[PDB]
């Protein structure tokens, strides 16, 4: 028996609609919802989505609570919808696909996978719910993740990390590392044997290398010499140059927590949301630098260095392609003398 | 004179209605407050409750200011309105008692406590104020917090501290510690012999005494070991189980303490307000591990510890009932062999 | 040219408008304005202002981004309104200046300073600007700031650090140090030998002289005969009285960053503004000692102690004017038996 | 360039948009437009749909003023979306198609009808306009209105009346009669011979023939006698029974009006929109009689009774059914002894 | 001592604001005043304006209820603001003028008229105030209307009808004809020999004169020949053209109105505000004709005739300009053969 007042009901006992039977008292005021707790009201929800306050307040206690793919990884696969789940994008505090399929008539584009506008609708299979590896065989355009094998498909591997209730992590109580598979007009694709990034925030920023922590601890030189960077521009590339108005370089995540630890700055996402790279509005506090667009990658030091050193040195100036979480970002090199000059990530 | 362009100017002169008498341009956008200084509008509320915005900001502003007790032991008191004064809930940015008496007429219930419709409600009387002690031997359904004795009357002692403009303290300049009388149909009632919660938060735990210390320096054998903890499962109980997926124990905030200095995690409170026991959903970070709701209370350690030793060890499955802030809190030991195995708090 | 997918489009791209051609798809939805990326709607912008959402929108998209004078600095000198630029008021999150001059139609209360409706008012220039300070000779009520000499006009040197992007900051990078000038009625007046808030914050705070690490470091009375500040009332002016309940003293900054790193409290800013001396609602988490209004002023330890070693120090009350960023402001001295009791800012 | 104040600019000047250059400050407050004429705002629209703002305002400034099919035969013919047009829906304030082709891209799910997401829907073609015939022929699922005859296709007739600009009229000055093609799967289907509905109001009621202004004039026997309506139950089917409180009957409109002219009453809409068949709330403020859910119909009396003449009078009760406006109608016929007991639009 | 209870008093007493002491309980919610009367709410006041609610609610029950000019007269004389006074125009449902003088702080851009912001601006003096002439001589830029005659002064007659409580009237029992006075730059001008506006309505339409009730009774040929206007084309001008889709001519009130009469139409009033010359969207119910914008002038068809016979036939196409209101109104004329064509009023 669909409705609201058990989806409160819930909410307010486990904190997300587990179907529990029961209502409670529920006011609706200005895109938030009460609920009347010993007799005074308290704010269950409040919406920041362009629905319905009802509808996204039923699509968010929906919401899924296992560990589950970062919603940049989902685009980049081209997943238009969630088969039976909410995906829930808590960068963007609103529900990742527009439509669902089995979830609730309100929103509902199809009851099932199978209808026909759903098609051309690349789905979301997920494997570790009992009956979604046989849907998506059977689904003409489809992403499945499973936890393990699956009998019959050459599966490529995630990233180490998923997000858990908004907070991505590397899981030892927990698997977080699925295995993607895909489906475009019916036929298995060959996934990219690609790069990754590490989802890493400034302010809890933790090394995941030997690399990483040289670059934290040694100076500029030290660990320039160490790794053999000379011709290679890490000075300006991840180190960035402050000296000029115009901040220059500093396009990874990295050289970004090395100088907020010496010296804390702030950063301006325009446009709140989840990307492989992301553009910010940088400001220096300490030197009054500023650039006014920023992009900046988080990639594994050890694998940007990996990428650099691929790449051929005697032109001037190419643009470069790399596929990282499942796309291609396309760099874009500038060489001096035969030596790297910049490698800024093309807008 | 009872208006509201006087409540700003109390409010943007002392930044609290104190009585004063003066007028003030006002803009209402939005359940939002704005003033005009020197030219331009200046916000001085923001409506967070369901009431009217102007009525939410008289209460706000005519809200108390010396230390009273925090709206926890109120609600354990069974306390329906407190006699000429406005409790804030400043946890859930609304007033705590839905109607007035003596404050406005636009929410005043009745003028006086003494009208019949205040006969069936439990009122809250201050005694630091002049003239409420009288009222509240008058009074039928009553309580009332004295900073001392009041003659003819059996005090009970209160939490050693109160909260002052929503942040809780143990006073020194200023006395947090009130004396609480309580009468029900007229009757002086006999308050029961009960432990109280700490009040502290993750952020800034204090440790309140030298067992606090052992538990924060100490590992866990060396703390177990000491105080002679060995049949009492703190290692579920106090330290969590985080091995497996569903988080396990961990119902003391001393050991959600012990445990984010290690690595910190993230709470979510689905029910901002202020209970005895409180209901998270505890995700961490480290190890992925999670549980959907998990109640958390706050006592002294020294405390836990002696009400987990004044139990029966025999019985397998008993549900213990603990007087604590004035309210009993139901506690559910379970004892593998006789010797404690779980002791979560009842939902 | 003018528009709302244009501007949405320059704030997507650049974070700012800065008149590229384009348009992209915009939704208006109470007070805050979405954009379809990738086929999910990202929150742009959200108004606090008091103006129509569109309209705070161009005007926040509009904003300076320049290093520019902190807004006040400007409401002391009277700037009316800025020509050709939009000052944005970070503190408050609205537009400093009601209307413009050469912005936006909507706003532009005349297109060029030159109409006789801006005759009356006081209008800010920005030197940087090629064609600036021409407009300034020939404006009747204006202000100018240039970075270096401007011929036949004595400067008045402004305060070293400015504001880019809403912090202020002391610029290597930028130059951050502005002259200003000042034409009444067409005649350019003198400005006075004034003083400067440094305009600090209690949380990340850096002492800005010896004297001030002095005080930092050192404890009470060493600073005080170091300094030979024994009839001086730092005890009080500047160190805080804690042991009653009506906090004492306390108006600098720096004192209440020296009881902030001992024991943090809660300022509580009742309105919200950025002025040179400020009112605050203190209430001290250790003492319980608390203060309704508190006026707080951001001095040069050194600056402060120069001017109080300029005082009088022999009668009993009087009320002193001290130049600060501009203005003169009211400081209330008391001595009692020739030496000094207090030195309140006044109200 | 598509824009907003372009689009405003339109509306002031020619009523809707009608292509021209040109701008006109906007300014956006609570689901309404204002702008500002002569230095005051006027209000250009006000948001009664679901859909944001200036979606909706665009949407209706680009609506249809030629004479265009009422909404209810696009709804029985299945149209799904309009094609390079905005059909507006007067009864409800609200475009009558969810999606847009070739309107603009916040609406579009295709620039062109010959996308593959527009493949499963049918669309709505417009012969008037040059080059909607050839889409429709290659057209998977369409519908078709032309003036007159399109070669190598059969047409159906369409009612003498469309609808101009929100009021539906039979028109001399222009021609609103429209002839329907349909194709589905790509195969040109054969519309039924269907009765349609006059579309009318009671406060306007005109009569159409000469069998309605005799029911109009005629009393009740004079008129049942002079068309030989004495077994058809035209007392209760079509004149109202008022004399108990359930007031029966009444199923078409022409008596409603009989009943309104002598006494009027009150009808409530529950449900605003356009429908063959409609249910209304009535209460006779004469007798006090009223009913819950009064389905009524508006056909010609003349195509009534030759429908009630089609039927077989030896039935106790079957289930009529009736192609009206393309849609077939089921009607309860009880019919006792050869005397029809009651029609009653099946509901 | 302004404030918001007291005018919400006022209003529930009076119906608007004498000033009356006593104060009211009041709610806002969502641009809306309630009043709590016999323990429950009722509405006083929705806000239709841009201003605050509580703004737009002190301007609304501070307007003026005497016969005051029509807003339309005061926009062609150029009234800036209103002296003293708030005159409201229930054709925008909003107050007529942006600011105030001695009206309430809130808006009031000066006290008094003498301040230097009022110097520039065309004020409006009533001279049945006292008080109100000594300063409209004083006043730099002002526009006077005395009941009778103000010494040195030559005045010029105003319109017949004035404006009470938002219906235009000719009074009997109030005097509702003004003089109208005005000093540009100091200086008094003379207001030309000017036509007005009757402000009719098509509902309650009633004739004026002797040719406006032939013109309602007598056919076309009968009305054209009395009154001998052969070469003149009122059977385009103001009887309309209805035969073709796009309505011809119909630019006169009475035109509109005996079209009315016969088959009533209707009008879309797409700027809902009071000019002299009024654009309409008009659509024939009957015909089905209609067009797109249709300016509509309504003066007396007496004055009219006279204005189309003091014209020069012989000219093909001249550009007429005619005073209607105090303002000169660009009339458009084509003749054809030497007679008249058409007399279009220009947009």
């Amino acid at each position: 028996a669909m409705s609201l007042e058990n989806v409160a009901f819930n909410v307010v006992n486990k904190g997300h609609f587990d179907g529990q039977q029961g209502e409670v008292p529920v006011s609706i005021i200005n895109n938030t919802v009460y609920t009347k707790v010993d007799g005074v009201d308290v704010e269950l929800f409040e919406n920041k989505t362009t629905l319905p306050v009802n509808v996204a307040f039923e699509l968010w206690a929906k919401r899924n609570i296992k560990p589950v793919p970062e919603v940049k990884i989902l685009n980049n696969l081209g997943v238009d919808i969630a088969a039976n789940t909410v995906i829930w994008d808590y960068k963007r505090d609103a529900p990742a696909h527009i439509s669902t399929i089995g979830v609730c008539s309100m929103t509902d584009i199809a009851k099932k996978p199978t209808e026909t506008i759903c098609a051309p609708l690349t789905v979301f299979f997920d494997g570790r719910v009992d009956g979604q590896v046989d849907l998506f065989r059977n689904a003409r355009n489809g992403v499945l993740i499973t936890e393990g094998s699956v009998k019959g498909l050459q599966p490529s591997v995630g990233p180490k990390q998923a997000s858990l209730n908004g907070v991505t992590l590397i899981g030892e109580a927990v698997k977080t590392q699925f295995n993607y598979y895909k489906k475009v007009d019916g036929v298995v694709q060959q996934l990219p044997e690609t790069y990754f990034t590490q989802s890493r925030n400034l302010q809890e920023f933790k090394p995941r290398s030997q690399m990483e922590i040289d670059f934290l601890e040694l100076a500029m030189d030290e660990f320039i010499e160490r790794y053999k960077l000379e011709g290679y521009a890490f000075e300006h590339i991840v180190y960035g140059d402050f000296s000029h108005s115009q901040l220059g370089g500093l396009h990874l995540l990295i050289g970004l927590a090395k100088r907020f630890k010496e010296s804390p700055f702030e950063l301006e996402d325009f446009i709140p949301m989840d990307s492989t790279v992301k553009n910010y509005f940088i400001t220096d506090a300490q030197t009054g630098s500023s650039k006014c667009v920023c992009s900046v990658i988080d990639l594994l030091l050890d694998d940007f260095v990996e990428i650099i050193k691929s790449q051929d040195l005697s032109v001037v100036s190419k643009v470069v392609k790399v596929t990282i979480d499942y796309t291609e970002i396309s760099f874009m090199l500038w060489c001096k003398d035969g030596h790297v000059e910049t490698f800024y990530p093309k807008l």
